[PDB]
């Protein structure tokens, strides 16, 4: 298994507040140097669709790190970041 946080609450809050969701990932080498690799920008606004997408993603990145990102669409700056999965 992997170490995860209870990220559904943040997904829901980001969607409800109108922030754009994206993610990024890193293996141990890239985590050690903060060189995250780009993941998807999730266009759905349906909480169930976003959560299903993130679950597939976390399964693909088992053994790696994954960071959930919220962005202000207007300012294009990050309003939220959390490492939602780490190696277990
Ligand atoms: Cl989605
Ligand atoms: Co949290």
């Amino acid at each position: 298994n992997t170490m995860t946080t209870d990220y559904g609450t943040h997904v829901r809050q980001l969607l409800q507040q109108g922030y754009q969701i994206s993610l990024e990932y890193a293996d141990a080498r890239r985590y050690r140097t903060s060189s995250w690799q780009s993941g998807p920008t999730l266009t759905g606004q349906q909480e169930s669709q976003v959560m299903a997408a993130i679950a597939q993603l976390l399964k693909e990145h088992e053994g790696e790190y994954v960071r959930l990102i919220g962005v202000d669409p207007k300012a294009k700056r990050r309003v939220f970041e959390e490492i939602i999965q780490r190696p277990g």
